[PDB]
């Protein structure tokens, strides 16, 4: 699809059997979801945003379907203000910026 | 043009007669730029993301040129670790997400 930006670019995602809403975020290197239960091993990690750093759980090689397009990659879970899909997965679904 | 997301979508902008580099950021509601002492009146604002909030100065009806595309709108100035072109100006240059 082609998505304009007059509203937040929110899409439905499927992860770990659950549907969620997430923001397509070209300014995010990484994908960060709010607190949730994900099956799999995880490592503690730190990530930095506009306001400083937070502690997250890093899940690797996680299947996630974004607006009908499948990706398998790293998902960070922690106190992010909103679910964001970052470039690590945006590249997998073939997402580009166009103007 | 079309910008893939393998790397940060950094572009040159022109604002207040100065050239800067900024991210095209679909996750940013509003444009936020590094400290720069623009003339005119402004309004205090707080913007939040990963890690919390920072204090910024809101200027309205500021002209920015983004890869030759002119736009005019709100620009927030403050101690941001990165310059981001947000949706308020990305719409004006006709920028879309596509996959
Ligand atoms: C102290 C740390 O220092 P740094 O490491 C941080 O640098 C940064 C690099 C890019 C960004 C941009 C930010 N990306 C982000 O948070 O991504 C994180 C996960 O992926 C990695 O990749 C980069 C960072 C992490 C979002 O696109 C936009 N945000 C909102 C978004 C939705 C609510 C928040 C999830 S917003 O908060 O910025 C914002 C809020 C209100 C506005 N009107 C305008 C902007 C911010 C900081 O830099 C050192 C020089």
């Amino acid at each position: 699809p082609q998505i304009t930006l007059w509203k937040r670019p929110l899409v439905t995602i499927k992860i770990g059997g659950q549907l969620k809403e997430a923001l397509l975020d070209t300014g995010a290197d990484d994908t960060v979801l709010e607190e949730m239960n994900l099956p799999g091993r995880w490592k503690p990690k730190m990530i930095g945003g506009i306001g400083g750093f937070i502690k997250v759980r890093q899940y690797d090689q996680i299947l996630i379907e974004i607006c009908g397009h499948k990706a398998i990659g790293t998902v960070l879970v922690g106190p992010t203000p909103v679910n964001v899909i970052g470039r690590n997965l945006l590249t997998q679904i073939g997402c580009t910026l166009n103007f």
